């Protein structure tokens, strides 16, 4: 974690060069008072790439490492050959490359891109204000006022607002302004594109659920389905949103490898499976096969799970909801079942008519094992199969 | 439904503070005439969070609850310590959080976001106009004219229009204007991004259908398909758009749980299945299996459904279209079949050559059951199987 | 096709009212010279809704049908009660609703939306210019110059350019300008959103193919695949783009119903299947099953289709490419096969070692039938099965 | 590769006409000094379409081929009939059509579209500046200053900045400015839409992986999974990003035809399969079937692959990771397995209890063959089946 301090220090040093270099290009006086800071930052930049190689597309580091400054401000070079101090502003490409990889997971990449673009735009605005100040007529005005005027002009130009109170007066000013207008239009377009991209991907799951509900409702409208069934479907979809944001269990768990899927299935269904009379005293591999073949099914309130008198072929394990066991005529409540329990266990060993009616109080979200998968998997574990056959 | 009145009242109170607080910051005279309303709103805000806890990320409520105003306007504090009345404008974060959850289902979330952004932008424009009025030279002008001028300046700045008739004159005005230009560019970019996001998701189904038609047409172009077949396909796809917006039945009904899917299938196919000679007097579970295994198929106008003399293995139930039964030589019309009827019933009990030719008048949209699924499911209901075998 | 003329005439009439009504509101002189056109358009609008009901959300038609004009310009009503002539500009909602449904299939809906927005923006600019002219000081200037000035001001405002040479002078002008600035920002944001939506969906297939190629190349990079195989894959993907725009046959034909799929398969494979020694003299249903079970497979240049000495279980039908039959040692060319021919026919009746080597000159794009599907489908047609068994 | 030189030369010639034609329209003096270049470019354009037909929607070529210039500048035609020299600027449509097909694969098409739009915008700005210069009052000013002023005005207008220092003065200037404002708004909207489209599709894979991780984490949050399992899943997903950018092997290899899939599978698994005691001396087709039926599975660090005492039905081939073979009580390390080796080979010939415990050091990324697929495919190769049965 010691490299984060070095990265932050390098960011501070490059922001220092970004602010001072154009400012001292405009004002050559500011070179002796900030000399020790310049020397210290030059050493830091020289030593950075040794520390970049240790504990790990490269020209920017070499070009910003060597001190092309400290000589143009010492020998007092002319304007054409004084702009070679800005090669040290190529460190930003590397600072941004480091920042986009030491924060690619905690922060949304679109937001990181937008923030980096905003910072680059502010630095470029400072540089453009310095360039505008340089190519101005010499007048006796305070330096702060002349900076606040150049910065006001460049912010007015970059935002495409264009008040017009500060305008070009010389042909060189006009050419510079044309260039700055082009870059300002490009940068504002980039900002708008970044914002539009950031906003498009915000509510993806809500929009997907809304489109699914609209498509289902339109299809049921075509098939002339009664309003009661549509109301039940809309209440289901709403409950799905308020519980799992409209996500089916089967599609989420196909995004995982076999060991992780097995671990999740065990952590969900272990005690509930283990505490079954039929399967107690059986091995762990048989339990794993069952724990891997349970199919999620959500039953709405008042829906029929098992009806009295039907043949029946499935067993159900309650995971979240509640259930009422009732008579054939639905006059007497045998029992109320909650989490951790099960019903329909007397169907994996006999194919007899069912013994009661099962109804749902609220949304159930229970798992189900069919007798076909159970018989399929029972072929490879004959000991249990014998116990089941004797039980029958 | 009593909480909606309270939410609307809280919205009105916070819009009141949003309008009055900056206005009375600019004009300290407006504090006695609106004193009872201020007291009443202060009580409402104090009592709101007791009513927020009952019948249900929290600091904004506490910071807006306490009256940091009513003292800066009573003791006549100076400008640095007079801006502590605006902490009560943090209630907007909670009003927006309530609005985005008491209307997340009726309104498109993108539209709600755009409307909330527009309201926030108007409130911010009022506040920025007040701030611009505050840092103006003292002159004897009517208050309404000075507000209409500050509001004109801030609307001109926020929209990036920039007429330039009203411009900064002092360094403080220049700094304030630079800040306002930056926020105006950000807010306009946000508005444009919201509008682009809202417009991109408008005609999703039409675009999907258009891309499917284009891909199919291009693929048939590669395979050099005759124009008649392409014309038939385009007429089919068009009928699919004018009926179900280009949606396949099988993919729509996989978006539903087993009980809801069973209910929809029963409500679609119940009387049509029930009134079959072969299956009358059979149980409800057998009917449910058939009602669950019917496969949708749309036949175009003039298409062959059953041809005379073929072996044949399927039965068809008419759902929407019309049919003409015709001779082997297609000279005599045996019958015309409409909704609620069926044909090909003498194929689930014998594998004999067919007895007539079936043609479609218009698009049919009929269901079909194959003899393989029927035989598969007949294994678990032997009583019916015996009746079928004796019938054969 | 007579309704298109009526729709175009209604569009012309409503564009006439859109241009004349605000213009004659500004200039009350222009009411007698254009009186017959106004009467004729009023009759046309009165009679339109009788013709809207015949040969087929309704208030706009009734509100634009009755002549609320022809009285405000006849009795010379004052300004508050003179703006009731613009209710007849609600016909645009219906003209646009008709246009978006009589051209929803020929034109891209995004382009139609953009064009409708542009037309509405131009009409609104004309109306806003008229409103700006109305609330101007009375001066003796030519009407054309005053219109060209109001239109210049409104175009400068709506585009967010804001030259500033024409600016408000009165409080009413300032309020009107604030409103127009808000609507101009909204309309420009709408235009930008429409353009971004139109441009995002332009090159969908090319982008999908590019992402597939990038993903495949990156995955092969991880697995350290030799450059020759990567080059072969890239040449394949390129050929897929230059032939079918990167579309797999199997996914395109699952977008069609069973009769259309059968018709396409017959039109592709009919003569090629029919002219097979093994299957000649067989029925049409057997041919249909084969024509429905042929699987597309593209072989690259120089690839092995059948190798000498392998067991072999498949038959291949050439559809587009060319093939070279060669010896076990690949020294002698037995034959060259083109479209309409086949090879490997002596594998659906015996499971013997193969008799030659098959190589591809260029990309083949040939179909393949396995012996498993052939045996599966041969169970239900025993006569052919007997002929095959005797042939073996 | 000789056509690229001709295309570049044609691009240079059309950029020459784009710059000179409006410039010599404004300044009729510049027609004799550049006469030989004009003649040479006219010959080049005349000869281009012969070379367009050889070594290969056409009107632009014919309209730009004939010299409608060289006569309006020779006979000194008036202004209405002097604007017929610009028909030769229709060559740009063909230059762009050539550029969008000789670089559709190396360059992102969105970037190519943006660059072409930028170039067209710069050329249009030059033309608009020339048009603005033409309709200016005659004054004695240097030509360069008048161009730099017209270009400054058109760049200020096109970027929607609108300083306002240069404004219309005549009605013709006002109409021209209104037109230019409309085209500038359209072009800036097009640029913003292009940038937004380019930025939306940048980090597609990272966003897909982020959404998968968010959905999985939310679903596990609903099911109340312990933090240890969630931490293991997040470490897995992270390793998947740092290795294959979040791509599953099975979905990537379904994007390839059977020969390419077979070649990739052979190049991945060949030596590892070949060096197996059970399968040595067997044929190549049997090896191909195995090499086609190996299923990828990634095991995390510390995960159980084979547990001592279980029945066991699978064999594993190590591809990338490392493995530790351990005792039933996990006290003694039998061996450490690296790339190119395998374990569990004594399960495809007997269904005996396993003989050791297999654990993963780091992420493994190993392949697995089940005994069901092996038995399925062993039916069609009886010789090996006999060798396996005798081995058992
Ligand atoms: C890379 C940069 C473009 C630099 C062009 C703008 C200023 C031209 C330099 C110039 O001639 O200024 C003359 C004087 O030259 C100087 O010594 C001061 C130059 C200051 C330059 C400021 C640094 C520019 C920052 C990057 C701009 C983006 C006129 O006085
Ligand atoms: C967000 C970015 C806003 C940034 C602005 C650049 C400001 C730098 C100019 C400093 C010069 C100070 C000046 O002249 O104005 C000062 C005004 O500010 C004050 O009120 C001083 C307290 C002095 O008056
Ligand atoms: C948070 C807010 C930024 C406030 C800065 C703009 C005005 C500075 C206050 C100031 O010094 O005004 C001086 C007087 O101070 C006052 O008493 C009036 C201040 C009114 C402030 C209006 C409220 C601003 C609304 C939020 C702006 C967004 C100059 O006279
Ligand atoms: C959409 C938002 C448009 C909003 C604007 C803020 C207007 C508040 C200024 C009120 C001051 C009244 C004023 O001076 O202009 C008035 C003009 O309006 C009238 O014509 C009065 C009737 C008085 O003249
Ligand atoms: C709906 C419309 C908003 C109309 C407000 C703008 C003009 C106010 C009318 C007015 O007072 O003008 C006074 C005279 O009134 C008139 O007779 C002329 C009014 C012309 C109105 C032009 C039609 C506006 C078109 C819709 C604007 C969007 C001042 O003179
Ligand atoms: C694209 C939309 C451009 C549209 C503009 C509205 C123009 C209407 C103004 C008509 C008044 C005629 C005028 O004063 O300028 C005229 C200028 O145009 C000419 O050169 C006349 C030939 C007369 O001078
Ligand atoms: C296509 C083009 C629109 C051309 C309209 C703008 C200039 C009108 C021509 C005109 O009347 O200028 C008069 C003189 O005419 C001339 O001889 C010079 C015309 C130069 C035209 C420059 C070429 C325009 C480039 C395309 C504009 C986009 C006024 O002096
Ligand atoms: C990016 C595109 C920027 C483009 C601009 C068009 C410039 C063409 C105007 C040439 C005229 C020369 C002129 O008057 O300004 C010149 C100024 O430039 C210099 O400093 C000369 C060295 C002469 O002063
Ligand atoms: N007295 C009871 N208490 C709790 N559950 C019961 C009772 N009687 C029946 N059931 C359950 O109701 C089911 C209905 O018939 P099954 O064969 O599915 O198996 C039955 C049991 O799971
Ligand atoms: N006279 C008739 N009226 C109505 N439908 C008929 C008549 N004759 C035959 N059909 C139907 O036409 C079908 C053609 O042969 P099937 O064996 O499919 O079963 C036949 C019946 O469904
Ligand atoms: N002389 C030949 N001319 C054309 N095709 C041949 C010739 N000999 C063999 N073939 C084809 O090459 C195939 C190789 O072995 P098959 O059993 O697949 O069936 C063979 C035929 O399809
Ligand atoms: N001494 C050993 N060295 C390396 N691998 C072993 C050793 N003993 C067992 N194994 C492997 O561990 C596996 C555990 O039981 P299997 O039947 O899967 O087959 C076994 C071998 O693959």
């Amino acid at each position: 974690t010691y490299t984060l301090v070095w990265k932050v220090w390098i960011l501070a040093v490059t922001l220092y060069y970004a602010i001072r270099i154009p400012l001292t290009l405009v004002f050559p006086s500011l070179f002796s008072p900030l000399l020790p800071l310049d020397i210290l930052a030059s050493l830091a930049l020289i030593a950075d790439i040794p520390l970049d190689l240790a504990f790990e597309s490269r020209l920017p580091d070499l070009l910003a490492a060597l001190p092309l400054d400290l000589l143009v401000f010492a020998l007092h070079l002319p304007s054409p050959l004084s702009l070679l101090s800005l090669v040290r502003l190529l460190k930003l490409i590397s600072v941004q490359r480091s920042a986009t990889r030491i924060l690619s997971y905690r922060i949304n990449p679109a937001l990181l891109r937008l923030l980096s673009l905003v910072g680059f735009i502010l630095l470029a605005a400072h540089g453009i204000a310095c360039g505008w100040m340089s190519l101005q007529p010499p007048s006796e005005n305070p330096a702060g006022t002349r900076y606040l005027s150049a910065f006001y002009w460049t912010i007015t130009t970059l935002t495409t607002i264009g008040y017009g109170d500060i305008t070009p007066s010389t042909p060189t000013q006009t050419v510079y302004t044309i260039v700055i207008e082009l870059l300002g239009a490009a940068m504002y377009g980039l900002v708008i594109g970044n914002i539009a991209s950031l906003v498009s991907k915000l509510d993806a799951a809500k929009l997907l659920h809304r489109e699914r509900v609209e498509r289902v409702t339109a299809f049921l409208s075509y098939k002339r389905i009664s309003p009661e069934l549509q109301r039940r479907i809309i209440e289901y979809f709403d409950y799905l949103w308020e519980t799992r944001r409209g996500y089916e269990e089967r599609e989420v768990l196909k995004e995982l490898p076999h060991p992780l899927r097995l671990a999740v299935a065990m952590e969900i269904h272990g005690d509930v499976i283990e505490k079954v009379p039929l399967f107690k005293g059986a091995g762990e591999e048989f339990i794993r096969d069952i724990i891997l073949h349970l199919e999620p099914v959500i039953y709405g309130p008042g829906e029929y799970i098992i009806r009295a008198g039907e043949m029946g072929s499935d067993v159900y394990f309650i995971n979240r909801g509640s259930v009422e066991v009732l008579s054939a005529d639905e006059k007497t409540r045998y029992a109320i079942l909650s989490e951790g329990q099960f019903f329909g266990e007397m169907a994996l060993i006999l194919r007899a008519p069912r013994t009661a009616t099962v109804r749902a109080r609220a949304f159930c979200d229970l798992y189900r094992l069919d007798k076909e998968t159970f018989d399929r998997i029972l072929s490879r574990y004959p000991e249990i199969a014998a116990q089941i056959q004797e039980l029958a």
